[PDB]
């Protein structure tokens, strides 16, 4: 269902829904149904100077599929809803590029064949327990922190805002950089006016 | 969707994002059975997949209504600005009816239009007030409890549940136990399966096992 | 520690968990003190405020006991991030005090009155609302009821239970002169409780991440 | 307090403000009191008896977590709390991880002794660690490293929370539907709340308490 962006080797973060669009802010902010251009100005005034209760009602719900030390970074945002799932088994291998800029002692190639054979063997060794009867709870803990998850991410506009002040920067992890990417666009898709003026505003980031 | 509540005031919707299925879709992290899931998870506690429900609703109420409400703070409000904003300066006058059920010492009817006569002489004060050059912020702390506003408030299904635990209740104040039934009734329009689950398996409340939708 | 606010209020601290170093020890996951430096430490909460890591803060947590004029509490209650427990107008014995505009408070705008008869305008409305409220009362309505006559500036009370990081976001917008003066009184007050309690955040919040005014013009 | 956890975990308190009448003088609000053990535990009951729980919100306590990632990542799924976990930025990082004992298997009738289980374990274990080292020796930043470490390595946090998100938590953590793991360290959480607030503590279980091992 709608969009979808490609993140990594075999993720990707899905728009599911959304509730409202930039008029939702306004209307809010205004505080009319009826009586709720001006109204791009007033997106820029709120903004300018941080009223941001009025981006609260709009909301979006994102299907995402990330490596589990990615999911773990973006959960520590507390204002959104999350369902996690809880099953196929896959597992996020750094291309050689990825590496840019280090001088490894060994070739990237091989820095990212060593990464998919430690991961290969922590897997035959789970598939092992399982087979011999161990239950699923204690025998996926020998999986690595590459394993993708699933979940489902429910957070209004001005949550997510703060989510892109924190992830999509160049401080931040280049992994949850590219999540922190498709996330803006997909924000910017539906919320242009928002996001413009979040952009000229209130973004603290450096790479959107 | 628009339901009128006491003399003046009215709960409206918004907005709205998703239904029943969304729950489901939340719940799989991805017919008949869908309806088998949404209990299942109701019966069980697993609240987490009605998070991803939302709802925007425009309500009016008396201050004293509103008050109540925002007490329910897992949700996004926006309420006129006592300060700034134009108000239509109504206030919520209790019917007769209203009373009839406690012994007092002089006629419902009599009761009402004394609260009718005070909440007169303040609206009088506060405009003598502020045509004396007097700030609104200032000249309308004299304006009683009873004084209606309005806000937008976006709240998701799981927190809308626990709000009717509290509020569809004989527990809570008679004012704002009409608002929560017009919230159940427009909850239930949207989301039946959800809704039938509630009363079924979670609802706390009392008066919507007894009171029609 | 107790101060008081307009002409019947107060900003009461009941209690207090943690200090500066308390943010400190969460931002480093310690609980070793084996480590103790000054020096080093106030580096760190200048180095937390400046760059924008909150996080920290929120282990330091304050309970204070305010009383405030119902028009003032709602604009406080707004602040979702934080625990409130107010007196029940249905239920809790009220003890009826208003609050009443001082004459410099409309000190300053054009009035078609002097500023005393406002403050007696106000005074006697407040007062007629109030007996009739009791007149209600005497005749077996509900209080739940009776009390909805009852003017906005009536005083209410409650516990605030919010940690630092809530607490600073609520000095940015409160202690600003865009703020309601009376709001601005009782943010004053939370702020001079706050630096009393927290001294290096406080002076680090001033100096990196306060987004008002006043704090920076008044002392403490 | 502290209290050891699985086998190189623990929970140890750091900091609690208030106690049982914290819960009793914020309901009634006010700050004095005067003397009445008696009335302030009846209005303890009172409150969690009818499902008033604002007032507990105002006890706080600040713990120190030393739990396998994904144990902290069930933990973590409570986001009316404040969390701040162990980073290479402000402490030094320590690499141990939860080797599960023979015992955990028990009930399991598994082709494959507990007790080998446990082996095979510490195997994957070493191997990830060494094959980590190993990157890092080669120049590789840690932050692209470390994601080959299995879920079972430990991790450190510290957790501020209050009576009544502590008591959810409780309810959801501490009954025999949750993972064993979990289960543990929730019972050495409800440990040091009972200590500190035992009438609420006491209320709780009476009342309110929907798990079944505590």
């Amino acid at each position: 269902h709608h969009m979808k962006i490609d993140i990594l080797d075999k993720g990707f973060v899905e728009l599911v829904d959304v509730m409202g669009n930039d008029l939702s802010a306004v209307r809010a902010a205004r505080v009319s149904f009826d009586m709720g251009e001006r109204d791009r100005h007033l997106i820029e005034y709120l903004m300018k100077h941080g009223h941001e209760t009025p981006f609260e009602h709009i909301v979006f719900t994102f299907h995402v599929k990330a490596p589990i030390f990615v999911a773990r970074q973006w959960f520590r945002h507390r204002i959104a809803s999350y369902n996690e799932l809880s099953l196929s088994y896959e597992f996020y291998i750094p291309s050689p590029e990825r590496l840019e800029g280090y001088k490894t002692t060994i070739p990237p190639e091989r820095v990212t064949e060593k990464i998919s054979e430690i991961v290969d063997k922590a897997y035959r060794t789970y598939l092992e327990l399982i087979e011999s009867g161990v239950p699923r709870e204690v025998a996926r803990i020998v999986l690595p922190l590459n394993l993708y998850t699933r979940f489902f991410w429910t957070v209004n506009a001005r949550s997510l805002m703060n989510f892109l002040n924190l992830r999509a920067d160049s401080h931040a992890q280049w992994e949850i950089q590219q999540y922190a990417l498709a996330i803006a666009r997909i924000f910017k898709e539906k919320c242009p006016w928002t996001f413009e003026a979040f952009l000229k505003y209130a973004y603290k980031g450096d790479i959107l």
